[PDB]
């Protein structure tokens, strides 16, 4: 019996493709004279923000790269005052991302109506999620709980944020619940949690494509890029794939088999 | 491979027998005229002590009693009563009872040569633990981390200390962790948590005997006994059982197969 749904945020339940963060990451980076790609940028998607500024530097590319224009490798200096400035751009355009993906609604209300929790853990800090969450309810979307990265020891691919939505749910064990996320360390998150992991490919961070783009694609090229997520979906960890979250029930069902 | 391994206190790790707090629960009921077992007083041990009160009250022979001498059920406020009493009663007598049981002490400084994390949770409140571990320090007992009801939303059966073991002690999925316990409550928390489930039987509040009770029976009823214990650990979700902790080891090595 799944007692409760751990729902991503970006890329999950609001900002179809998970937008917000993706030209920030690469404006910071552009000054410097390193500028990345938008994969690059996409990898370390889901983690807290600063250790995502942080992970870019570790790439070795951006880290070549850089270390070949200042003359040295990025310092703690270098990463704080990048993620400083990422903050600045990110909270003035952050309320315009956080509209509910298409029908997540829908699947929210049909999971309350069989008395199914909604929990939700986040990659974005507390500060932001108060911007996030505010205007997300405004737009019809608030879940029974969230936890970010500063109510734990670490964000993902760490279990603790799980942990943590399970406690205020009083759901237990691990396995009466589901994370459902985007991004490959969405699905590490999910299994370091002990709980079911699925991954929802259209509108997440790892398709990285706007809805427009997703419904002028031509299919064959559609199709091949759904699957390349799928599969690293399930090379990183999922037991499950949805193409939506429209297909969520019939994921439950069949665990509950 | 088992990561770390969480030990519940008294009756497993200090307090052979678990007796600091028996005949508190016994006398706080006879005192209302309401006479209870020592089997009755140790049924819920390991549950948050005012949980524990709570429990007592529940029980069906326990409540016909009250029924018949006061005419009705226990009270909130008698709960509330019969609680300030059992404190006022065991903080005079708890430094006496937070003494090391023989051999663990052995086991716990092996684990930690082979690079094993030790975590503990209780059911004692965060004050009563502060003078158990005080002075259980002192006799050379002190493990990594410690969890109480106080830390989190409720205590044994629930998972919740467990968790938060977890998340302190950095390690993950919880099955790589043991929870080490003497109580059924202990064995409840263990599987809750989705851990590996060992029960200690010599000096266990399952049993109910002193050192020189247990050494001076009959060996016949003494392994009688022993078997009433174990039978009850693994009923109760055991996956093993040990006599003593110098058994302990073994059951790591065999589970890491
Ligand atoms: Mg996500
Ligand atoms: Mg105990």
């Amino acid at each position: 019996k799944i007692e409760a749904v751990i729902f991503a945020w970006a890329g999950t339940t609001v900002d179809y493709g998970c937008f917000a963060p993706l030209e920030v990451f690469m404006e910071i980076f552009h000054k410097r004279g390193v500028a990345i790609t938008a994969e690059e940028a996409r990898k370390p998607m889901g983690l807290l923000k600063i250790d995502h500024v942080r992970a870019l530097t570790e790439m070795p590319r951006i880290a070549s790269e850089w270390n070949r224009v200042f003359r040295q490798l990025p310092t703690e200096a270098d990463i704080q005052e990048m993620y400083e400035e990422f903050e600045e751009i990110l909270f003035a355009i952050l309320p315009r991302y956080a509209s509910p993906i298409n029908g997540v609604k829908e699947v929210i209300a049909s999971l309350r109506e069989r008395g199914i929790k909604i929990g939700s853990t986040t990659g974005y800090t507390r500060e932001m999620m108060d911007i996030v969450a505010k205007e997300a309810a405004l737009q019809g979307y608030k879940p029974d709980f969230l936890v970010t990265p500063d109510d734990v020891p670490a964000g993902r691919p760490y279990p603790w944020m799980c942990y943590k939505n399970a406690m205020e749910l009083g759901v237990y064990p691990m396995n009466h619940m589901i994370k459902v996320g985007d991004t490959v360390s969405d699905m590490k998150e999910g299994r370091n949690a002990g709980m079911w992991t699925v991954g929802v490919i259209l509108g997440s961070s790892e398709l990285g494509l706007t809805e427009e783009e997703v419904e002028n694609m031509d299919s064959v090229e559609l199709r091949e890029k759904i699957e390349v997520v799928r599969n690293r979906f399930v090379e990183n960890g999922a037991h499950f794939t949805i193409e939506t979250m429209q297909e969520l029930e019939s994921v439950m069902e069949h665990i509950e088999k």
